[PDB]
């Protein structure tokens, strides 16, 4: 049965994605690149069985509630118990659950506690001028008290430390989930947050919903201060430490995958639930991954493969941003933010379609261990072991065809059966003599011998 480590999440923002429904577009203009676009609600139902098909099994979507001007990205809330009028209706989104539902899929809203947008009319309201922290900015990022009690970029800071406020913030959260049945939230600015209102949070969205997934984002590269989180009653963190080694490696060739599994290494390390940790090439907040690849005057779509491949492959909840799947440019937000086309060529959405099959076939792939065989200058072999499966993850990074002989690190008198590429490894005295021509990738099953 389903565990969230089984998970694969597609990431959508909700305006650049699909404009499903040309009648809620006011003052869309996609050459204003802080307009909204006209992506909606509709258009991510339309969409289902596209993201479905590619093996994806649970959407996050940005923010859904009313925001004021500007707040196309969904971070600036006006309105906590109201959808945005460009997205859709509250019915509409009743519905898109029930779609995904329907598909097995499921949903997670993005859900902000720290603040509310520049112009929201609480700010106005003399009943709630103890509703906000002072107005001052975070000049101390050290000084974690200041982090959470800090307007950051200007945003009014909400005070969770007045009970009117609390009592507010669990009351909308559990009304999300009684009124459309959501699977989880994506928390928002988790570290501008204080860890003692984390714990009631949690306490408050699970006594509604048992299995209520938490997917908390704690902005920092430092595994020890995000794994913190995770004792409050969050159940998974966004791995920026993943995807920092993830993003800068795979971005280019002849560069070694060893930090990677330093990373897991120290996931096991730091954090009780290891495998609860969403992992990423990209997202809203970072450049594209694809725009790494043009920096450095190298194919994008070959740099895709290997680091999907090693997304895909690895432990934690893979988490792919709309638009990777088709090697979407974007520099720094907004540009990382274009509206997705849905008519490109296919060669990376078959190729993901793929990995998602085997991430779902292979459990070795969702819940095996994970063991470093070898690694030299971006030529890496990963092992992982399930019950009675074992799998064999061979990434060559670097320019030039590599053989490397394992001897001993398999079960002898076996053959790898190469289940993305079609290769084929057959032990020949114990060896598994393993070739990979420059920038390739492959998923092996270690299998039964063949033959003609
Ligand atoms: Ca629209
Ligand atoms: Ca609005
Ligand atoms: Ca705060
Ligand atoms: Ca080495």
């Amino acid at each position: 049965e389903r565990t969230w480590q089984d998970e694969r999440i597609y990431f959508i923002m909700v305006d650049r994605f699909n404009n499903g429904n040309p009648k809620n577009d006011y003052e869309v203009d996609v050459h204003d690149p802080k307009a909204y676009h006209g992506g909606d609600l509709q258009g991510i139902i339309d969409k289902l069985d596209y993201i479905k098909e590619m093996g994806f099994t649970a959407i996050w979507l940005t923010p859904i509630f009313a925001n004021e001007k500007g707040g196309y990205h969904g971070y600036w809330i006006e309105d906590f118990y109201k959808v945005e009028e460009h997205f859709g209706t509250l019915d509409d989104f009743k519905r898109l659950v029930k779609e995904a539902h329907k598909r097995d899929m499921k949903v997670i809203l993005d859900f902000v506690v720290n603040h509310t947008g520049y112009n929201h009319p609480w700010l106005n309201d003399p009943a709630k001028k103890d509703w906000f922290h002072e107005k001052k900015d975070i000049f101390n990022w050290a000084n974690q008290q200041e982090v959470e009690n800090g307007w950051l970029f200007g945003l009014p800071d909400l005070a969770q430390e007045n009970p009117e406020v609390k009592t507010y913030l669990f009351d909308v959260a559990k009304w999300w989930i009684q009124e459309t049945d959501i699977d989880g939230y994506r928390l928002d600015t988790v570290k501008h947050v204080p860890k003692w209102f984390w714990d009631e949070f949690a306490k408050e969205v699970k006594s509604v919903k048992q299995d209520f997934f938490l997917l908390g984002e704690v902005w920092h590269d430092d595994p020890r201060y995000v794994a913190e989180y995770g004792k409050h009653g969050i159940d998974a963190l966004i791995d920026f430490p993943f995807y920092k080694e993830a993003s800068t490696i795979f971005s280019n060739v002849d560069q070694s995958l060893e930090p990677l599994y330093n990373v897991w290494k120290r996931n096991v390390a730091f954090y009780e639930r290891p495998y609860l940790l969403g992992t990423f090439l990209d997202n809203h907040d970072t450049v594209r991954f694809t725009r790494l690849a043009l920096q450095n005057r190298i194919n994008p779509v070959t740099r895709l493969k290997l680091g999907l491949t090693y997304l895909f492959s690895a432990p934690g909840i893979p988490i792919m941003y709309y638009g990777t799947e088709i090697a979407l440019d974007g520099g720094e937000d907004p540009d990382n933010r274009r509206l997705m086309n849905f008519r490109t060529d296919k060669e990376l959405i078959d190729y993901v379609t793929k990995l998602g099959e085997l991430r779902a076939k292979l459990p070795s792939l969702r819940r095996g261990d994970f063991e470093l065989l070898y690694e030299k200058d971006g030529m890496a072999l990963f092992k992982r072991t399930y019950e009675k499966e074992t799998t064999v993850i061979a990434i060559n990074n670097t320019s030039k065809t590599q053989k490397v002989t394992l001897d001993g690190e398999l079960e002898q008198g076996k053959e790898l059966r190469g289940l993305l590429a079609g290769d084929l490894v057959r032990s020949k005295d114990g060896k598994y003599d393993i070739i990979l021509d420059r920038e390739t990738a492959e998923i092996y099953v270690l299998a039964p011998k063949t033959g003609l």
